[PDB]
């Protein structure tokens, strides 16, 4: 699934470098429906709101 992989490796950037890049990606592709998700508007903002919080803790399974 490409939605949660797009979300699960974003989060996983949002994660290392902070959530100063959510602002920014959220910012650099807001017209760009590619990352929708970072809005509260698309149905998985609850998803990657998880990632971002497991991937600093280094508990999640990275993606294949």
């Amino acid at each position: 699934g490409e939605v949660r992989n797009i979300v699960d490796k974003t989060a996983s950037f949002v994660a290392r470098n902070g959530p100063e890049f959510e602002a920014r990606i959220r910012q650099n592709e807001i017209n760009n429906p590619k990352f929708n998700f970072l809005n509260p508007n698309d149905p998985y903002h609850a998803y990657y709101r998880h990632k971002v919080s497991e991937f600093k803790e280094g508990k999640a399974q990275e993606p294949s």
